[PDB]
C-alpha cells in the first residue's frame, strides 16, 4: 500500500556529501574506482576560503567531497560575508565530524519543490534543525534537518550548474570516465534502536513504509512515487555471530549512514571496470560466494537471465534476489576507508516497468538465506 | 669542503611517514599516481587497534600512510599494552597534526647504526625529544627527534620487513605497478627564520653545509657521505611577487615539509607514466615552461643530451640544470592535496661517478634565471 502522505513535494536525490580531511585525494581515489568525472569545483582558486569541494559525477549521481581549510584563511569574514559556497559548513563542526567518524556522509541530498517550505513543515513535524534556508544568489535555496547521528537531510530548490559559487572543471581536467553508473537508488542509516529513529524521519517527512518481502531488523522510508529510499537498520544482539549493525554502531562511534546504493545501467559492464582497478587505486569487493550458490540461481531467476549471463554472474560474484514483481542484480564493495563502517552497493533492477517503479525488486533480503544455505552446500 | 662531521653513523633514508585522515584513500592515490607497490600493513586486520597504517614501495622508496581509529578502540590498553605498531604514535597529536596541517609528511626516517646512541647523542646536543628511543620485538629499535615545525626525524636501527607488526600485503591485493621510482633523493622543509633552523638541526646532527652554484634563501644540510640531503627555506619578502615559501607558511600553519625529491631511474618513462594518469587519479605538474626554454638548453646541455632527448624534455616539460661535475633533470607536481603545501619533484642525475656521488648536479637553482629569461623572450 501507498498513501503518499509526503508533508511536502520531493522530486528526487540530487547529492551525496562526504566530509574528508583532504578532499582531493578522496575525490581522485573515487573518481577511478567508480568511473565518475570531475564536473565542478569551489575551492582557493573560486575564491573560497574556507573549505575545498570537488564535485564527481556519473550520469544523475553526484558526489561531493568537502574539507575545511585553515580557519587562519577566513578569520575575517562574519556570515554575512562569507566566501564559502555552502553555507551551512561550520569548520569545527566538520573536524569534528572527520575526528569522530573518519570518512563518512555528512549530507543526503533530495530535490525539492521549495525548501524553505520543506525545512518549516519538517521543523513543525518535529525535525530537529540543522542550518535555516538560505537563498544562494536569487537561484538555489538550501536547508538542513537533522536524519540520524551526524547525518543530516539536505533540502534543495532551484527557482529555475550545481550550486551558486561552484565553477565548471576545465576540459583538460575533466576526463570523460564512465562505467555505466547511472544514479543513486537508496540511502541506508545504521541507528542503535529502530523505532525512535522511523517515528522521527517519518514523522517529519510523510514517507511511508515501504514493504519488502540476519544481524539486523530493518524498514524503509520512501517518498510518494518511491524514487527516494531510505533505509533505516538496527542491530539484533544475541546471535552466534556478532551483528555488523553493532560491528557498525562501535567503530562509527555511534550512528550514521551505512552504504550507499548505486543504479548500473550494466551491472556486468560495471563490475569488469571497477574489478580491473580494485589493486590499482580502486575498490575492492566482498568474498564472492561459494560455488553452490551460482549453482542453485537457475532454478530461482532462470527465467529471466540466460546460462550465459548466469555464468557471468558467476565470474563477477554478483548475486541475484527475486521479489514478486521484479528482480534484483546486487553486490557489496569492502568498506570504502579505514573503518569497517560505510561501503557502497551496485545494482540493476529487472521489471515493474509503466519506467521503471521504484524498488523493483526489493533490497535483496532473500540473499541472507540463500547465501547461508549456500555455505551449508558448499562445505558437504 | 666535506668535514665529515657527522655526530653518530647514518646509513640512508629509511622511510617517510604521512599523517592522514583516512590512511586508505591516500595510499591508493599515491599508489596509482606514482606508481608504487602496497608492500606492508597494520591495521585492525593484524590486531592494531590504535592506527591504520599502510606502507608503499618503489625501488628503495618507502611511503607510509598513517590515520588514527576511534580512540575508544584502545581506551583499556596502556602504552605497556598497547596494539600500536609504530609507538611514537598518538591519537591526539595525529588528529592536532592533521587537523593543523592537513595532509602532509610527520616523519623523516633515516637508517642509523644505533638509535639509541643517536638519540642520546642527538639530545646532548640540543635535538629537542619527540619520542626516546624503544626496541621492537627485540629487532628494531626507533626514536624521535624535533626537526621543523611538527616535523620529526626518525632514528631506525637493525639488529640483523618494515617493522614488527607490519604484515606483507596478500598477493591478489599487491599489483607491482612501476613507473621508475627508484629512491628518495632529497626533502625539504620551510620555516620563517632560516638561520635558527640550520643553527638547530647542523648542531645535533653534525651534518655539514653542502654548497650549490627567486623568493627564497636555502642552505643544505648533508651527512657524511652526501647521501641524506636535506635542504631548508626560508622567505625574502616584499619582491613583486610574494614569495611561496610564505605561502607555503599561511596555509600550512608554520613550518613543515615542503617538498620530496623522487629519483627516477628514467625519468622519461617516469613522466610518461604519471602523466598518462594526471587526470584519471594521478598527479597534476606545473605548467610547462615557454617554448624558449627548450630553444635554449641546446647552448647549455647539448653536450650530455641528444637533440631526440631534448625534444622528448620539450613533450613532458622537463627542465635541466648544470653545476660543475653534473646535470640535473627536473619536474614538479601541483601540490599533493588541498592545501598549497606539499608537492613532489621528480628527479634524474647524469655524472659523478666514482655508484654516483650525492647531488650530483645541485638542486636546479640556476633554472630560477632562466626560467624568467625564458618568459621574457617567449612574450617578445
Ligand atoms: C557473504 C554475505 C553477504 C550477506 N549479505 C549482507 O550482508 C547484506 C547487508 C545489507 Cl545492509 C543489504 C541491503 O542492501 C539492505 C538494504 O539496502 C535495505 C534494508 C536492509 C538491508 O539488508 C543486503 C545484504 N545482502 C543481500 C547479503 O547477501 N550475508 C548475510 N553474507
Ligand atoms: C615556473 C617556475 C618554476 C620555478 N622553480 C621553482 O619554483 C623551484 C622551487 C624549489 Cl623548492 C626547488 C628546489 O628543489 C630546491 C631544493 O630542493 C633545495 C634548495 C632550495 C630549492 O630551490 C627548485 C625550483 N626550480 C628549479 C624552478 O625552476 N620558478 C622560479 N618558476
Ligand atoms: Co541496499
Ligand atoms: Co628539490
Amino acid at each position: 500500500k501507498n498513501p503518499k502522505s509526503d508533508k511536502f513535494k520531493v522530486k528526487r536525490f540530487h547529492h551525496i556529501e562526504f566530509w574528508c580531511g583532504d578532499a582531493t585525494n578522496v575525490a581522485r581515489r573515487f573518481s577511478w574506482g567508480l568511473g565518475m568525472r570531475f564536473s565542478a569545483k569551489s575551492d582557493l582558486s573560486t575564491g573560497n576560503m574556507v573549505h575545498a569541494s570537488y564535485l564527481l559525477t556519473s550520469g544523475d549521481l553526484r558526489f561531493l567531497f568537502t574539507a575545511p581549510y585553515s580557519p587562519s584563511l577566513s578569520a575575517g569574514e562574519i556570515k554575512p560575508t562569507t566566501t564559502a559556497s555552502i553555507p551551512s559548513f561550520d569548520h569545527g563542526s566538520c573536524r569534528s565530524f572527520f575526528s569522530s567518524h573518519g570518512l563518512g556522509v555528512r549530507a543526503v541530498a533530495i530535490e525539492v519543490e521549495d525548501a524553505e517550505s520543506a525545512f518549516s513543515i519538517s521543523v513543525a513535524n518535529g525535525a530537529i534543525p540543522s542550518s535555516p534556508p538560505i537563498v544562494l544568489n536569487e537561484a538555489v535555496t538550501i536547508a538542513e534537518v537533522k536524519l540520524y547521528g551526524d547525518v543530516v537531510l539536505r533540502y534543495v530548490s532551484y527557482k529555475a550548474e550545481f550550486l551558486p559559487g561552484f565553477e565548471r572543471v576545465e576540459d583538460a581536467s575533466s576526463f570523460p570516465l564512465d562505467y555505466g553508473i547511472r544514479r543513486l537508488d537508496h540511502a541506508v542509516g545504521n541507528v542503535p534502536e529502530l523505532g525512535p529513529a522511523l517515528t522521527y524521519v517519518a514523522g517529519f517527512t510523510g514517507f511511508h513504509q515501504f514493504a519488502e518481502f540476519s544481524g539486523l531488523n530493518s524498514a524503509v522510508l520512501a517518498s510518494n512515487d518511491e524514487m527516494v529510499l531510505l533505509p533505516i537498520n538496527e542491530p539484533v544482539h544475541g546471535t552466534k555471530r556478532k551483528s555488523q549493525i553493532q560491528t557498525y554502531l562501535e567503530h562509527n562511534e555511534g550512528a550514521g549512514l551505512q552504504h550507499l546504493a548505486l543504479m548500473s545501467e550494466d551491472i556486468f559492464r560495471t563490475l569488469r571496470e571497477m574489478r580491473k582497478r580494485s589493486s590499482i587505486g580502486g575498490f575492492d569487493f566482498m568474498p564472492s560466494p561459494p560455488p553452490t550458490y551460482y549453482q542453485n540461481l537457475k532454478k530461482r531467476v532462470g527465467d529471466v537471465l540466460s546460462d550465459d549471463q548466469i555464468k557471468e554472474c558467476e565470474e563477477l560474484g554478483i548475486l541475484v534476489d527475486r521479489d514478486d514483481q521484479g528482480t534484483l542484480l546486487q553486490i557489496f564493495t569492502k568498506p570504502l576507508g579505514d573503518r569497517p563502517t560505510i561501503f557502497i552497493e551496485i545494482i540493476q533492477r529487472v521489471g515493474c516497468m509503466m519506467y521503471q517503479s521504484g524498488g523493483c525488486g526489493g533490497f535483496g533480503k532473500g540473499n541472507f538465506s540463500e547465501l547461508f544455505k549456500s555455505i551449508e552446500e558448499y562445505e558437504k
